[PDB]
């Protein structure tokens, strides 16, 4: 008798047991007001979701929701194979376009990224990758760097992290710490699968619907070619089952790299950070950081305003302030291009000053 | 007090009426021993499996596996879109290529084919859809044949099924009747979603494990160009867990088997007098004849392989030596032409002495 009773009650011991280590929590059940609040809250606009669909590849952008792949449609693993053939021989392994402000946070199973040997186990603090990843703005695309670890390039070691329970939405939440460039970082975690949205139908019951990817296709293309650029972490989720659990690694963009900028573009324009008073002459994470803030702050002074256009740079737009004199350049696709102080006393500024024609 | 335990109490009378009117049992767990009864069931030789991976879609062959796609990732998805507006206005509607004895089923969502602002209901035992899919082999490839409905081609009804739960194994089966040119069909249902295969790891508990599909890549390329539908409706839990969606589900047509196709018979059926059928008409019942009469040979105790036919580089003959029929077979295993020797003639004598046909 009761042997389905035993086999029920010795299933919820042992996962209990393992969500404990792993520091998860099963789905909660959603009334009305929890979903609300939950939709509420992933809508915003600088929102990043995890969603916990096992098994599954995401990609996340701020602003245009999350891109899901799981099956063995999800080969797009073999890329992330390929290099960890590759790291037996530069510490850049890799780089792969995902298609052509805003953050980007890209998602898979850990498992299969481990070192030699290695079964990623509940409890742990620390995996050892030996390859490591980076989301950046490489020329229009959002891309991916695959990055060897070992010591004289970036460390192995990447942290777990154990998500929050909100117990008025239903969702979970990570934190990353701040570092130098960027504030705390928010993550949300829809706990509930969703490899796409339900009809909104009798058929289901209420769950938060996590913002679906729409515009430009994601497609994975080789392309051709330090630490405080990551923000990378591992969490657990459920299992396909249920009953278990698997390690998710995570990936977020450069701090620098924000579609409004790129390492790249501040490098290749840092020439002129002294006519935004920046007296470092060397390149490095700490300086360039010093020009992304000073273009952001005049950007957002309130005398700052868009005059004109940059001839070169069709539908570009001139964002110029009268006190220091300075001129921000920004492409119509948003992109930061560059900038530099007016001479009023020169041709060319007289003619901008004039005319807006920079 | 226990607002929780209240919600949760909701949820669950919400999700055992639902799954009640679906026909659907939520899956069980398993013990190891459940577990290898269930694995040995699904490796048996023509085990056809469904995997209960929500929103998923999944293209299953004898012997070579479950393919599934989930996600945005299917895109395929707007292939089933375009025909759904072709249909405004010829009864095929599209042929897709999936890529290049065997048997194939092939299952998406089956909101995805209903009406505009139609909504499947739980309880339905039949779903008017204004397409269905029939599986195919044309030309080494299976396709997918979308069909209008419609009186001027193929009816639009299609049954809802429910599966039954095996307690032994903590599988499902759901069976299709037999038709003319088929016996009944099983198709045995995975109830735990598994998108992909779990690592064999203490992080999980035991689950059935479908064989997955290996070998040619599974594409869908777009191809230019009645008892042959086995098609229906099933419920399966929604990604949640707690309601339902119905699945839509094709399997291939009883004449298109990988070594038959139904194209194949119909241009060899010049032959058929040579395996004693009379008939001149070419329609479903003949061409069944047909390849029950090429099957028939190619069971025969006293068939032997004799030769090849060079014409097709790596063919088989097989040959009988009561009919004196030969049997060509492809080295892909497709059935290619047969006929009977005649032993006076020169090259029926060139065959029986050389092996040469």
């Amino acid at each position: 008798m009761h042997e389905e009773a035993v086999a029920r009650a010795e299933a919820e011991k042992a996962k209990a047991e393992l969500f404990s280590k792993a520091g998860v929590n099963q789905p909660p059940v959603y009334t009305q007001e929890m979903m609300e609040r939950a939709n509420s809250v992933m809508n915003e606009q600088g929102a990043l979701v995890l969603n916990n669909t096992a098994s599954s590849v995401q990609l996340a952008m701020t602003g245009t929701g999350v891109w899901t792949a799981a099956g063995d449609i999800a080969g797009n693993i073999s890329k992330f194979f390929s290099n960890a053939l590759e790291k037996v021989t530069s510490p850049l392994l890799m780089r792969i376009s995902l298609g052509a402000n805003l953050e980007a946070m890209f998602s898979l199973s850990a498992q299969m990224l481990a070192g030699q040997g290695v079964v990623i186990e509940p409890g742990a603090t620390s995996v050892n990758l030996p390859v490591r990843g980076q989301l950046i703005n490489s020329n229009g695309q959002l891309a991916l760097d695959l990055l060897k670890t070992g010591n004289e390039s970036i460390p192995a070691a990447v942290p777990v992290l154990n998500a929050v329970r909100d117990t008025a939405t239903g969702l979970d939440k990570i934190t990353l710490p701040a570092v130098v460039g960027a504030p705390s970082r928010t993550i949300l975690v829809n706990p509930v699968p969703q490899p796409s949205v339900p009809t909104d139908t009798g058929n289901h019951q209420p769950v938060p619907v996590t913002p679906v990817h729409t515009g430009t296709e994601v497609k994975s293309v080789e392309m051709p070619v330090d630490v405080g650029g990551l923000r990378d972490f591992i969490y657990w989720r459920p299992d396909a089952a249920g009953t278990g659990v698997e390690a998710v690694y995570v990936m977020l963009n450069d701090p620098l790299d924000s579609g409004r900028f790129s390492r790249k573009q501040l490098d290749k324009k840092y020439k002129h950070a002294g006519d935004f008073g920046i007296s470092d002459t060397k390149k490095n994470r700490e300086t360039l950081t010093k020009f992304r803030d000073a273009i952001e702050e005049h950007l957002s002074d309130k005398d700052t305003v868009e005059k004109g256009t940059y001839r070169r740079e069709k539908g570009s737009k001139v964002y110029f302030n009268p006190n220091t004199m300075n001129v921000v350049i920004i492409k119509s696709n948003g992109e930061f291009l560059s900038g530099w102080k007016i001479n009023p006393d020169a041709d060319n500024g007289r003619i901008y000053l004039e005319t807006g024609e920079l």
